[PDB]
């Protein structure tokens, strides 16, 4: 909402002036990146033992 | 485990490596001697009293 001052004398007349705005956000998906092993998390994980 | 970032971007999901390091040990030997001499041997051991 922007503010005005008065002027005086042989001038133009200052209105108030409002400023409606909208933005979108943006994604750009992350990733990561995991390895785990063969005879491992099976074997850790309940699988005998 | 290496520190990994997780990664954004169009890319190829990069290659996860969480291995084992292996090294190589070094023998080294500290070799250290003391002479002893003709006598302290007739000698310490009641040969020549």
């Amino acid at each position: 909402h922007q503010p005005l001052i008065a002027r005086d004398g042989p001038h133009p007349v200052e209105q108030p002036v409002h400023n409606y705005m909208t933005k979108v956000i943006d994604r750009r998906a992350l990733n990561a990146a995991f390895s785990l092993a063969t005879e491992a998390i099976a074997l850790l994980t309940g699988e005998a033992l």
